């Protein structure tokens, strides 16, 4: 899987999926600009912007910048994303509400100030990170899962916007069943790059569960 030359994006891009799907696609040669709120790591072989994603301005205003910057936005990878649990009724009003914040309205943002240049320069792909907790009910993780739910139908949605335009928008869905240890972000990573790549050219709207077969193919 090749990337030389392409321009990528990756929010949350500090840790765990997302930083494991930027140094990917450095290492096949892309240029990356990983976006986060922090990056407390100890290594970024990537541009970084560190601000919230969730934020409607703050993402308004780096990505205008960037994009004044940049001719083409090759891939775009929304993977930011925490997680919250406790019984429905247990729940804290804050977890409740930065759940969807992050991981609902980050994406919406990012769509927001990308929609444009996808159609302008017609083509590229979305890839947008998921969770098996939207495809089968999880005790503990109703809002998670609800606030993935979301994400997958506002990405679909935004993938039926954009395929006018060429553009190829898909979801990941991470996690004797399960088959397997539970999946690394590096694994997670190269299905991301699967789908983003030119082998995957005529698969969009397509959500990949990723989690040794836990929701039976739901």
């Amino acid at each position: 899987l090749d990337f030389h030359g392409q321009t990528v994006w990756v929010t949350g891009a500090g840790k765990g999926i997302g930083y494991a799907t930027a140094l990917a696609f450095v290492e096949a040669g892309a240029n990356v600009t990983g976006f986060d709120l922090a990056f407390d790591g100890e290594g970024y072989p990537f541009a970084t912007e560190m601000l919230d994603v969730a934020d409607a301005d703050q993402v308004r205003d780096v990505c205008a910048r960037l994009l004044n910057d940049i001719e083409r936005l090759d891939v775009l990878v929304n993977a930011a994303g925490i997680l919250r649990m406790g019984a429905t009724d247990q729940l804290s009003a804050e977890d409740w509400q930065q759940t969807f914040a992050v991981n609902v309205g980050g994406a919406f943002n990012l769509f927001q100030q990308t929609m444009a240049q996808f159609r302008r320069q017609r083509g590229g792909a979305i890839v947008t990170v998921a969770s098996d907790a939207a495809h089968t009910p999880r005790i503990g993780m109703s809002a998670y899962g609800a606030s993935k739910a979301a994400l997958k139908s506002l990405a679909l949605t935004v993938g039926l916007e954009l395929a006018g335009s060429g553009v190829r928008c898909n979801l990941v869905s991470p996690g004797g069943i399960p088959l397997g240890k539970i999946a690394r972000p590096q694994e997670i990573a190269n299905t991301i790059l699967f789908l983003a790549s030119s082998h995957a050219s005529h698969i969009t709207l397509q959500d990949i569960v990723v989690d040794g077969g836990s929701t039976l193919g739901a």
